[PDB]
């Protein structure tokens, strides 16, 4: 199977 993921940290 293909999932995608989008993880952007801000401080």
């Amino acid at each position: 199977y293909t999932i995608a993921a989008l993880l952007s940290p801000y401080s």
